[PDB]
């Protein structure tokens, strides 16, 4: 127990999407070993945000993932020292976001330092017209590369007028300390905005994440 | 009924990979409602194949998917008229495969006509050096686009060595008749070569495939 049953979170995000600068801070709590967490996010500059808040939410810590015992837990092993991750979000209309987060801990509180850059979103697309409703749930594919951990996930925004808008995430997760490396595996996610105000200047955000091998057995 | 509890398969693939021409035929059988199947495949022209057989396996029919009653089964509903699909396989060293399959039915037998083109495999890469061991199991994400069904999946080739070579599959599945369209969902896979002669001129190939929604409940 360096990672406790219950851990708090603090976070600072600096961002810019299609020219628009903003700053968001968050406070929250979760249960690393259950893989659940809840954050309260507050826009401190750049309100009201002229884009879909959904592009931001996965930026706001795989320490909150239920890991089974037969899969080494890359993320919980790197604490107290921590880790950082970097991600590219590639949208099917050629927008991209590049994100970096640096994760630390002190006592029972994680702290994140986040940079968020989005660009080339079409001005009449679903992101810039706030036409998204949520992220679908997902299955991220986890795999070791050059001594560290990668995660790739096919994501999808549910639009009103129930089509989808696809986005591919690739993330490199880098432990500060060397750790027992896991075999290829999956992390199932469901990310959800539970409540927001009109502007999305205040958001309550929840994630459930559960790591696993395939449900399907191997044939002899 | 139409799709029986047991359906036989016959197929014919015409292929080219890095300039090398080949033809493969196969016979076998499966259980469309269990999502299981076995194929016995034979290289008719182009032996010995100079590249990894693994790049071909996913080309060798989502009617072999166990669908739960609460998710419309797009693939079983298109029979007996059939369907076709078109796929890009995009490898991380920028090799690329483009694949087409036309799927038909006679009585208790599916027949496929497959066109496989692969190119830009680097000559010391693991595909042309036959350093691949298998695909990992995967989770394909299914969503409707303009009245048909797309499936995207992050795939990975386990390497003789211990690392992985990533490949992204994008597939359009086009039913030949109007059919009840499913909501966003997931198909889990595990494709496996069970046995092969030494040149892979004979190969016994197995797939297990089960459709579902997220394992994780929503939060209200």
């Amino acid at each position: 127990s360096v990672i406790k049953q219950e851990m708090k979170i603090k976070l600072h995000m600096e961002g810019n999407v299609n020219g628009h600068a903003f700053v968001i801070e968050g406070d929250g709590k979760g249960k690393p070993y259950d893989g659940t967490q809840t954050l309260n996010l507050t826009v401190k500059e750049g309100a009201p945000l002229p884009f879909s808040y959904d592009i931001l939410t996965a930026a706001f810590n795989r320490a909150f993932t239920r890991y089974p015992a037969d899969i080494p837990d890359y993320f919980k092993q790197t604490f107290p020292e921590g880790y950082s991750w970097e991600r590219t979000m590639s949208y099917e209309d050629n927008a991209i976001c590049n994100v970096r987060s640096e994760i630390s801990m002190e006592g029972d509180c994680f702290t994140y330092k986040i940079r968020f850059d989005g660009k080339n979103f079409p001005p009449n697309g679903p992101v810039m017209q706030k036409k998204t409703l949520k992220w679908e749930p997902s299955t991220e594919k986890m795999y070791v590369r050059d001594g560290f951990l990668m995660g790739d996930v096919n994501m999808a925004l549910l639009l009103d007028g129930g089509g989808h808008h696809r986005c591919d995430f690739k993330t490199s997760y880098k432990a500060k300390k060397v750790v027992q490396l896991p075999d290829y595996h999956f992390v199932d996610h469901r990310n959800e905005i539970l409540s927001h105000d009109r502007d999305y200047s205040k958001v309550k955000l929840y994630e459930n994440a559960v790591a696993r091998y395939s449900l399907l057995p191997s044939q002899a």
